């Protein structure tokens, strides 16, 4: 297994978007669909599963980007909007 840690800081609404083109993909118009995203803050790198448990944290990368991260939601994971709070 893998995982990483992050920090919430802010959520979107929940409501129907018009997904923008995949790179590469067919020039289809996509038809509107219910997602929401969050903006959150990475905490460490990222984490191995050692048994039950998980390892010791990768070393972070030495990268001068801010450590912030975009988690678009959509198809079958718009479950976990009630579960999400800042903080």
């Amino acid at each position: 297994g893998q995982s990483r840690l992050f920090l919430l800081c802010h959520k979107e609404a929940l409501m129907k978007r018009n997904f923008c083109v995949p790179p590469g993909a067919s020039p289809e118009v996509p038809k509107p669909a219910l997602s929401f995203y969050v903006l959150g803050s990475w905490l460490g790198g990222t984490q191995r599963k050692e048994g039950t448990g998980w390892g010791l944290p990768e070393p972070q990368g030495n990268d001068d980007n801010d450590q912030k991260v975009h988690l678009i939601f959509f198809g079958s994971s718009v479950r976990w909007f009630e579960f999400l709070h800042p903080g």
